[PDB]
């Protein structure tokens, strides 16, 4: 494949145009009074929406290079949401902001290396400011507080959320399942979770969630890497006639067996999916056992000669539910006997006796939690199935922000937070004058979001922005009501975490480009 | 296939444009403060990086001819790393440097035959200078020294490395495996290695390494060349239901049986690989046997009537691990009974009694080494699987430089070494004036690396360069800190070996071109 | 197929451009200080080389006609080598030389018929001169002499070569096999050779040699023409399970059976080959019998009813090796019992008793030779496998020249010989003035090689050429050292045979063209 290569401006310019489209197309949907975009559908009527994430999703340009520029942003803007639950759009909005100016500068003659530096500083600083401005969120009050707000005023919601964490704790594992009747339900059941994503997106059965929800399937707990499909045939056929799904946990899976399942499911008879096992090496040993214990399943160790072909359902584990996302597996309600489960706990507990290390003691501990801790669940109750699954959505949302709000507190959410922080460090200087500009850009870029909202609401950006600078603290303008005040009291906020994330990620990608001198790709 | 043919300049010019792209695209990533390039991925998000090696890898031009020029460099610049562990980029950088000027010259009217000559001299000379400036690296101090440095300050690293060599010797065979826990582990075990690479890149299972790591597979010890696949069927199916990989060692393998395996593995059931046997003729005889012993396997000799179809696992050898690269195989931990191995030693040892030659005594000896010498292993301990495998990486790196550092010592690593040597032999003249020029180009080309770094850091090349010339010895400029001093004391150096290699290879290819008068290739 | 037709110039001009490319591209690599050409490779890195033969190989133009002109040269230039072991390039160079001028002439108005004539005379004459200049090569001194020289100074080489011939005679049959150890080995063994080449290029398993080396394969001694594959199945299958190669010898083979084996081998199970039988009619009878005896194989005569389906391994013959080329087959070490062989001799010897003719006696004689004469083999000893097979190469080289040297002595080899002879017959006139010119062209064309070398070395052609004309005998200029002297004493020579060959062949094709008036080919 002969490539097409561009340098300096030629390169950067393309990337710029590229990004812009993305931004210009996704930014118009920002405020609570955002405009809408039309996403043409292949089959049928087009789709109208104001959801930037969706918009962004569809964006892909013909001009490679320009297209790269776009994808480069989308990527990190996604990562932002990935690690905060929102911002996806905002990050993009800022991303442009920076890139645009900083990219004129480089092209104006100014040194890029510094520009980047200047910015990073600005960010770095503002990030602190954010920490300052942030308002703690600890008590079940603060908790239900934010919840209901992010749940859109709905108090019942924030409520459960607070109750929840009040049960399995703030770090506890909470989940959501459609309600069976009209009543909401909160139950705590033997469960567990760990960071480990599916080995194939083609496993997803919940497109809008990019997740995989399975119904009380069986569970496999291998001890080797699974490359060849042969070993499965026995069990794989057992669960086939068992009429239930099946989850797998082991070292890993080579396409041979992997690529097969993927297809075997994506429009195939038995539909199942699998994910690596948590921890590595000596750790994993126990780690998987804990799981066995909990799911009442048998662990197939080759270090025991027991092979996969040598395995029947009696050897599998089982839970009532289980979901997987891009990088996290969690199981609900393990059939494992309390006698068994609890006992295991004793075992471990004991083991923590050695305490030969605050790492080993900390490790055993962590397992104790996962296993003894449990997983709390919720069942969004509702009248109609619509409101039902709808409500269920808002919930999962709120839950997010809340965890975040908890982690890093919260701040003014109309893009306010940024405006504030900016006006703060408005003197902040750098060595090279090229760094000052670097800083300006950064700062002036933080005005973007707000200005954009105002704009999308058909209001005067410059004007609103100004008066917002005047005030202090979480004093801002509520675009949705056109009334200024305490954005937070007015129930308009953003988990400190996300705002930061967004801003950092944008800065990240920005300098990244500002320092890019070459671009390679295929020929048209 | 009707070819397209160009001569003299027509040829050379294309070659030049060709090279430049490669260099202009890979050189921006040189300094510690290098810029980054964006490599477009077919599926998904583009890739940003500052790793020249990666960049280079992706480079391929549409214009054949121009594309040749590029591949021609890539080739030798690769060979450089191949025989030094780094420089890949640098070599390239210099490559251009020379090529550019010397190619204008030829095109200016000057004699090419001389220009080349003039250069080679300059190189020749500078190579010596390097020997001079080169600071030895022998004691375990200098070893863990350089190691911990190339490992990026991490002293724990340079440590194990010194220990290692301190175990199986400087020439001993050291390997690396992921750590089971958090602790690093250094163990010596019955193992071996020999210069013989895979007979198919399509065997690689470690892309970024271009290596084939196999998990305690079975081993084959044939005694013939293998063309037809038949013979395997018995065993090939045995290790199939054995669920383990398998390694082969014999005369060689014709596509018939070879090509089949290639596919058989690249997206195939039983995934395995094979390599030629060390030594030739009478030599190989014992050679292989030695291995058998170590692996506890049986050698299938046709000179015994024994055939492959006539073979069961009881004849395969075994080692917990084994890895192959472009041109070198190495197995780890042979299951052969110590009684056996050690016994075999006795045999050979005695055999050295003949001593009927310092080649035969030398030979028998070497074998004694491989076998009884053993192979040292290292398990990179770490908290996280990320860091873990990450750290593991840096290790293998350091190890490299070290081996090289040992072989030839080390020198100033900021391109410094070159600047130095250049300013040194700055009078150096040649017969034909076309040789002086030849020499200049050469020398002035040595300033390339440094200047480029300075450049990439957004600093004044000409200026830094100058002041570096001023000082002497290993006195240079640390681009990462913007402070001049003892590049070596500042922990900034390069294994004498690599710098030379790089420089020699660059010089090689350059003249090669400068003396190229014709170019053949297919038609667009 | 509608053709495209050109006449006179239209035709000749195309041929000219055609030839030029070939020559301009291959000539640059003539001297010991030749420049190099780059031969693009489909997969991977391009190839750099200074080997005309290779370059030539790759040459094929898009413009049919022009392409023809090229191919026409290549063909004969190859034949040259074919019948001398070198010159391939040189021939081409001269080829151009003549063609260029003489073709201008025809196009200038002069008569073609004479031009050709005029040249042929010049050649004719110069060929004699060459005989004069030629210095014999007979005693084992001159023999080891020239060998070691062509072997590139390596005396050890020229040694064995002299020894060899010193064994089975100058006309004896000598071969080369890789050495088993480090020591060189010369052995005489029951074996034989005869002028008969493979019936398919797709048998070559030794590309760079265009040879077919087979390891101790079985041997078939048929008596009819093999058209149908059937007859083989019994035996073809026995050797399939016997796991060894197989050779055939009979009347001939029709695609039906032929084309099948071709593919059967080229990427196929059983991989073997076959060549026509020595002698025609009455002669072939005995002939094959002699072979049978030697290999201990059975002769399948249809004049005995015995068919091929009616034949087992007990009927095949065997030799430890056997190699075929474009037109010569030779077997090594036939299992035939000495009692049998030596006995077969007694038989023949007697038969020579008849002496009824000096053709019949001569013939019976020859057979005696082939059989009892035996085949001298050599085993290039070497440290490394590289050097080994490498050295092995140079050997075969030397051997060639030596044979030729023997046949016609040797001469100055820097293109010297030609310059000499040229300056000699510098008056030589012709009838038609168109013939004088014919003669000039010819002569002036002999300066080509030398001039080209000097040129490639970056030296003054005109000048050196001049001073060489000045001297006499084998006094020439060594381009490699830039020192004039006795080219032969300086170890720079050419088997009288080759020089001639080259020169004649070039002359051949040249006039051939000069006398061409029409050209036919397919349409673009």
């Amino acid at each position: 494949a002969a490539k097409d290569v561009k340098f300096g401006n030629d390169a950067r310019v393309k990337m710029l145009r590229g990004v812009n489209v993305l931004a210009d197309a996704v930014k118009v949907t920002l405020g609570p009074k955002g405009r809408n975009v039309v996403l043409d559908k292949s089959f049928g009527a087009p789709t109208i929406t104001k959801d930037g994430v969706s918009v962004a999703r569809e964006i892909e340009l013909e001009d490679k290079f320009e297209n790269m520029g776009a994808q480069m942003v989308k990527e990190v803007a996604s990562k932002a949401n990935d690690a905060a639950g929102d911002g996806t759009t905002t990050a993009t909005v800022l991303a442009q902001a920076i890139i645009t100016e900083g990219l004129k500068a480089v092209a104006a003659g100014m040194n890029p290396m510094d520009l980047k530096r200047g910015i990073d500083k600005a960010v770095t600083a503002a990030v602190e400011e954010l920490k300052a401005l942030s308002v703690p969120c600890s008590d079940s009050k603060a908790i239900a507080q934010v919840g209901t707000i992010s749940a859109n005023s709905d108090e019942t919601v924030g409520k459960l959320i607070a109750e929840a964490m009040d049960k399995v704790g703030k770090e506890g594992v909470i989940t959501v399942e459609d309600g069976t009747g009209l009543q909401d339900e909160l139950d705590v059941v033997e469960g567990m979770q760990f960071d480990r994503g599916y080995l194939s997106p083609y496993f997803i059965n919940k497109p809008e969630t990019g997740a995989v929800e399975l119904e009380s399937p069986f569970i496999l707990l291998a001890d080797k890497k699974i490359s060849n499909i042969r070993e499965m045939l026995p069990v794989l056929e057992a669960v086939a006639k068992a009429g239930k799904p099946l989850l797998i946990i082991a070292e890993d899976v080579e396409g041979e067996a992997l690529a097969t399942l993927v297809v075997n499911t994506m429009r195939g008879i038995v539909k199942v999916a699998a994910v690596k096992a948590p921890g590595f090496g000596d750790r994993r040993k126990a780690m998987l056992q804990d799981i066995a214990t909990l799911t009442g399943g048998t662990v197939i160790s080759e270090e025991i000669g027991m092979e996969l072909e040598k395995a029947t359902l009696e050897d599998l584990g089982q839970a009532k539910r289980v979901v997987i996302n891009k990088d996290t597996t969690t199981i609900i309600d393990g059939v494992g006997e309390e006698a068994a489960i609890q006992g295991r706990v004793a075992q471990i507990r004991q083991q923590i006796e050695e305490a030969t290390s605050d790492y080993d003691r900390e490790k055993l501990q962590e397992r104790v939690a996962k296993l003894a801790g449990g997983v709390a669940v919720i069942k969004v109750g509702a009248a109609t199935e619509v409101e039902m699954k709808e409500k269920k959505a808002r919930v999962e949302d709120a839950l997010h922000a809340t965890r975040a709000a908890v982690e890093e507190g919260v701040v003014a959410g109309g893009g306010v937070a940024l405006i504030r922080v900016a006006s703060k460090l408005a003197d902040l200087r750098g060595q090279n004058e090229d760094q000052n500009v670097g800083i300006k850009v950064a700062l002036r870029a933080m005005e973007a979001p707000l200005r954009q909202i105002v704009l999308n609401c058909g209001e005067e950006p410059s004007v609103v922005a100004n008066t917002v600078k005047g005030g202090d603290g979480n004093y801002g303008y509520n675009a949705a009501t056109e009334e200024y005040g305490n954005m937070i009291d007015m129930g308009i906020l953003d988990p400190t975490k996300v705002t930061r994330s967004a801003l950092q990620y944008a800065a990240s990608v920005a300098g990244l480009m500002i320092t890019t001198e070459c671009m390679v790709t295929d020929l048209p």
